[PDB]
């Protein structure tokens, strides 16, 4: 009969924060990006549409507080180009303009946009006064686009082409409503989630691609949103924050979140050899750290699948990829493969590996520097998610 009519958010997009001025120990300080008396359009895919949707802005890692001078949304119309009649103020408490302390997120009022499903909006800021913005998504691997002056409501955005950026700026979640029954699968993970060497601008990340299979079989009411960090490890900070401390606010208070796909520990294992010699740690640590992520996820009735580490043997030998990496890859997959405790294994290992030799990446998913998949390495871990564990 009729589908009760009380309405609820759901993530459609998401993207984790990072500090951008954070540094691995012993490395030179990093600077932040700074805005001054300009705007930023970034372009985002929506996998739930809906009625009405929420703006979550962010100064997670900023220092001292930023001033969203104006926000809004519209329907993108490719690169920097929106639907003028679609464009709309967003508002925080009736406010245009809100503070952010440091440390600190906020979700928008509602807007009234009706939107669809893998349609691509724009969220447009300006910044009147000089603003540092370390919380970012750093890999965006999307166009954004900075002018000059408050630009929001424009058409295009009127800039020079070096004014452009791959990252995401202190925007950080895009909830859509619906009175819908209604699934939202979180991709957790570091840049084989975050989609690191699939398209720019072409919605090929490893969720776009699982996004397109739930709708092209008809379930347009399950969502998934990617919480990847490119370079992200489960026990040390850098690169973003440590999987086990984000795991509450990019995985459990994820707006609506019914399932979640953990794939995180590779980098863990290939930071060890240069990257950071302090900061080894075996797969007993790895699994430590996952099995009470898992533990918190399944008491919020979460339904947790964890993927095994894909093979990466050829990546940077001897300064990430080593002998060591691979025995503590091989216990963490075994752990995985054997696991009571988790809802079920994805075995991107075994969908990715190369049949002439298990321990690399089949050379036709392999993005040339034999950890990163490309396009069709991200489709095929798709491929290899059985739908039905995400009804
Ligand atoms: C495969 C891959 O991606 O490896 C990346 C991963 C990072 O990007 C993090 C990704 O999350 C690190 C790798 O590039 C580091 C280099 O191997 C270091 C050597 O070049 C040092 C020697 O040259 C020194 C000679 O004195
Ligand atoms: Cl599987």
């Amino acid at each position: 009969g009729l589908v009760p009519r009380g309405s609820h958010m759901y993530a459609s997009w998401t993207a984790s924060m990072s500090d951008a001025t954070q540094v691995l120990p012993g490395a030179a300080p990093a600077a932040s990006q700074s805005f001054n008396n300009q705007t930023v359009r970034h372009v985002l895919r929506l996998s739930l549409g809906g009625n009405t949707l929420r703006v979550k802005v962010s100064n997670l890692f900023g220092k001292s507080p930023i001033t969203f001078t104006a926000v809004r949304v519209a329907k993108s119309t490719g690169q920097s180009n929106i639907d003028v009649s679609t464009d709309k103020s967003v508002t925080f408490n009736g406010q245009a303009s809100v503070t952010l302390e440091a440390g600190t997120e906020l979700v928008s009022d509602a807007v009234n946009l009706e939107v669809a499903p893998l349609t691509n909006i724009a969220v447009s800021m300006y910044f009147s006064s000089p603003t540092a913005m370390p919380t970012v998504h750093a890999l965006g691997v999307q166009t954004a686009f900075i002018g000059a002056g408050n630009q929001t409501a424009a058409t295009s955005i009127s800039a020079a082409a070096a004014d452009q950026s791959q990252s995401y700026y202190g925007l950080t979640a895009l909830e859509v409503s619906s009175i819908q029954k209604t699934n939202v699968v979180v991709t957790f993970g570091d840049a084989i989630t975050d989609g690191y060497k699939s398209t720019v601008d072409a919605s090929k990340r490893y969720p776009n691609q699982l996004d397109d299979r739930l709708k092209t079989a008809g379930f347009s009411r399950i969502g998934v949103v990617n919480q990847g960090i490119s370079g992200n490890r489960w026990l040390n900070d850098f690169s973003g924050p440590s999987g086990t401390s984000r795991f509450d606010r990019d995985v459990l208070n994820v707006t609506g979140i019914t399932h979640a796909i953990i794939l995180l520990g590779v980098n863990d294992l290939g930071f060890s050899a240069w990257l950071a010699p302090t900061q080894t740690v075996t797969a007993e640590q790895v699994i430590a750290a996952m099995t009470t992520a898992i533990v918190k996820a399944k008491a919020k009735g979460i339904k947790v699948f964890v993927g095994t580490i894909i093979p990466f043997k050829g990546a940077s030998m001897g300064y990430y990829y080593t002998d060591a990496a691979e025995a503590k890859r091989q216990t963490i997959n075994t752990f995985i493969r054997n696991s009571k405790e988790i809802d079920g294994v994805i075995d991107f290992a075994d969908a990715l590996k190369n049949p002439a030799d298990p321990l690399t990446i089949n050379p036709i998913y392999d993005s040339g520097d034999a950890l990163h998949p490309n396009d069709a390495g991200y489709e095929a871990m798709a491929a290899a998610i059985d739908l039905s564990k995400l009804q």
